[PDB]
């Protein structure tokens, strides 16, 4: 299952036939359980902006290789589908917004990432809770694609990347939670959208 | 053998006044482990010889499929005009639907909004063992108008009644496994006619020619 | 304009873009007014009034000619047309709406898919004034950040998809209303449609 | 912590930056166990069950108990509770809820201002997997992008806004349930709404 | 003088079948011009002497107001137990409301969701010749489970009847000039007990001490 | 009727108690019918990006000192505002939004202007369409605050200015028009918002 493969054969017709892709086994047990630590860090020194716990990573920070790895590593996917994701020209990404989310019987209402067109077009999550058997500890994401007769509860099952898109085509709601849960979460933007979106500003 | 079935008693003192009152009837162990297993395999036969498929009860291989459909009938049968004001002369042939088991689930939404003359859903659930507590699959229910709502499990040998029009919503909760049910709809004799009427049923229609004369 | 021009150069891709088309003086004012009077005449003989109209009835020749002309557009949008494949139409849904002050409730035309894919509207009002006495048709065209009202002008034309994307409620009329209603089905999905009845 | 601290320092501010506020082991095992037994031999003598407690009743003690350590916390709280005078209180809703598999649909306790301003419930259910039995209170706090489940752990106490602002479903439950209630009035609303009807 | 009302006739012959069929009744011409200019100066008049106001319907500079109601509560009467299954043994005072004109409006709504006994509400416009084509205020009424729905003119001496439950949620469209109306609400015996009981009335309590006896 | 007068005494409590603020006459006829030329210009000369007509007026532009002197003149007015309005620290603002919306039954479905916490915290709009009859004409703001039990029809009157929360306290759509309307739209940043927005970018 190569990198390229995954790309042109998987996600880009999954995701324009639905406009969910999941993937399992991203980057193997060894690989992420890295991650897995990696985050549980930062959870301690600070710099820990905005309970909600997030903070923004731009890969090359000290010691965080694996979580640049991780980002990188999406990169290539992304790319590898240059012109063949939709309309959409995809040229940058948002830092990668790590967070720690709380998990103690809160849940977040259901809503659109990009609902005014502020650049993003497809939201890029990873999961990295180990044996996060959702069965108990809950916390599942449902996605609600708007104009389909079905919906979908995706399990932030450990190192599961999640692709979907950001506009008013995925609203998506998130099961509360128990225990405490990591995710990383990354938008891309489409070179036009990202841009009509800063004549806005001066 | 199959369970026996009282179906006169089993309308008239519960199901009839089970619907009436509330809008929703369920009934537990309806042809006994026996014949729900064998349902099973002609079911899961019909998966080799989000999928359906329709049954008229006479095919081969679909013998207790059509028993099914039959006891299905008779307990109908029994209510007389009781079941609401609604006359049933018909009803559709047998949906065996196989549900998968991807974490899929069923928007809310009503079996008969547009009044096309179905007035009751009927279920039957054939998964052998089947503990929604672990795979889920629950059907939720919001009965119009009242101040409850109710998670109907897709316990094995399950059989379901409840009206089709805007009165019972429903959501179907996702399952982790695959899962199988047929599902009947039984017409009320009037709506039916001005549903065919009004082309509500996609059976009347009109020839649209390749071409027409010029002028 | 011509037919085929109407058809492949505004309605197929007004109907791709958006899934709602009106199209203004569509038969004329000369041929218009006859259908009313037709229609008018056809409803002699306070709620909503509906009859069915073929086509080849006495008194009913330029309602037949109006549904000619309707599948004239539809030839020629044949294939490129969404992704349908049309075969078959629902008979002339000649209605008389009271104009009480009641509307329709939003709602889709076909929910469950029945086979109906694209609904087609002509009014006959004259002198239609919306501002006065309304019976305006307002769409919600599913996904997209805007909704329209449609006036019911006089020898308007008004096509648009029956499925979900294109919900749509009635506001109050406060004088008599006339309109002549056509659906087409979708070859494949109206035969789908039957499957579940009985032979 | 004293009933002071707790009010002061723990349930105001909680109750005016959310209108939602749990509080764990009120009573302790010690005298939740009382409580309870109370309870359950009350509803001794299959839809839900619910009969009003005033708490000097006999048998009823220990209920009345629980009653008087909550309005001490609406002692403390006083002045100080959101915007509201509270001079008044329901008599104790003993509720034994069914477990056979209904939910009770999203609804607000007080839409039409009947003078209730806060929902106090006290929970009796021993060892209550909410992960196994279910039962969970999910509250949608208007206004805020997340929402809340609220598991029936036994000698939980959970006030919240009775109001517009805290909108709230039940899920179903698969065994017996307990749980007391009790409203609070605010002095003005309750009295605004006595005004209504004739003397 | 006022208008001649055929309390028994208008009742048995037309509201009631009315309100059972739709749920919502309308009559116009309710108290003639007359009556209804002189209400409209009464109302006026509580104005000096968006804001409401109760009514008993004895107090002074209300005469015509309390005939009103009498008008409404002798239609009721002779509804007996015909209007629905509710037992009617009392109403409220009458919501007399002065509804500012600053293209203000009102959510949609439902008088009574809760079940605190009202049953139906019932509406009086007085607004001397309004044109609600023109400053507006139109009440549009939902009638649960039907395909339509109804803009109802505050036309001057409109009357207007309807369930107060779940049955009939409505908006009100903005109004562009002051206008006044006067609201009353019908209870069924049943429901309103219930309710008493419930606290759902605000009429019960319990007193809360300022201090307790320590231990 | 003064400037900081209008700002402190009815402004910011009219806003602390709806979330509604409108003022007639802002500017006066001649003021306002020079504006609602030097708009009309635009219409034609070019540059209009984005049927759905609008473009990005930053003030400064060739001719355009009227629009400017209308941006410029709110600034005032919130300027007044400094730490009054809610807890926000209003700082900047986008580029004036002046659109011309195309009036032929088209109408917006009802939405929040920032949801997702863009920075935008006060909306400010400007109407300039002469003897707008919105009786026959139409195209009439509604506004839904969050909460409350009724709402609010704002004609787009001639020479009117409106300010609202832009966050998901005012939802609001817009009625469809018949005849062409033009309007210029403002936002406002709380400067906590507008930059928490920003670390997201790189
Ligand atoms: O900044 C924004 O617009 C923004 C940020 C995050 C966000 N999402 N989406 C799904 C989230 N989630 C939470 C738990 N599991 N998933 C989550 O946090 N949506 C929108
Ligand atoms: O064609 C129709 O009208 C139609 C089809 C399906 C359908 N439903 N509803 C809930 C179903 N379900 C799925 C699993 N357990 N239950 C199911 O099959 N209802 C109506
Ligand atoms: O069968 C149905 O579901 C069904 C039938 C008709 C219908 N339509 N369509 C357009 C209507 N209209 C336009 C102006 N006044 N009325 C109208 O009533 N929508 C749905
Ligand atoms: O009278 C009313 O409107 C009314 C009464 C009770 C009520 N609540 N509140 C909390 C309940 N609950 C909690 C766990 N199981 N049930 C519950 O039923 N909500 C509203
Ligand atoms: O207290 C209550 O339950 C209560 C109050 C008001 C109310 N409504 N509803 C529509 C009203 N209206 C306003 C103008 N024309 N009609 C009006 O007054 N309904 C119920
Ligand atoms: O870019 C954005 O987020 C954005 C822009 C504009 C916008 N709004 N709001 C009200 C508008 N309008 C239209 C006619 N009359 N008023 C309008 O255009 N809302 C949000
Ligand atoms: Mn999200
Ligand atoms: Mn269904
Ligand atoms: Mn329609
Ligand atoms: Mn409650
Ligand atoms: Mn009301
Ligand atoms: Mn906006």
């Amino acid at each position: 299952l190569p990198a390229l493969k995954l790309a042109l054969e998987y996600i880009v017709p999954c995701m324009n036939k639905h406009g969910i892709c999941v993937v399992d086994d991203f980057l193997g047990k060894e690989t992420g359980q890295q991650i897995g630590d990696e985050v549980r860090a930062l959870h301690d020194t600070g710099k820990f902006t905005d309970g909600d716990k997030i903070t923004w990573i731009e890969g090359k920070e000290p010691g965080c290789e694996t979580i640049g790895l991780l980002m990188s590593s999406m990169d290539d996917l992304i790319r590898h589908c240059n012109g063949k994701l939709g309309s959409y020209k995809i040229n940058g990404r948002t830092k990668a917004m790590v967070a720690c989310y709380p998990g103690n019987g809160t849940g977040y209402v259901r809503h659109v990432d990009n609902p005014n067109g502020d650049g993003r077009c497809v939201t890029c999550i990873y999961y990295l809770n180990k044996d996060w058997d959702a069965k108990v500890s809950g916390g599942i994401l449902r996605i609600f694609p708007e104009g389909k007769a079905q919906f979908a509860d995706i399990e932030p099952k450990f190192d599961r990347l999640l692709f979907f898109w950001s506009d008013r085509r995925n609203p998506h709601e998130v099961q509360p939670a128990y225990a405490t849960r990591y995710a990383i979460t990354v938008w891309y933007f489409d070179a036009d959208e990202r841009a009509r979106a800063k004549v806005k500003y001066l």
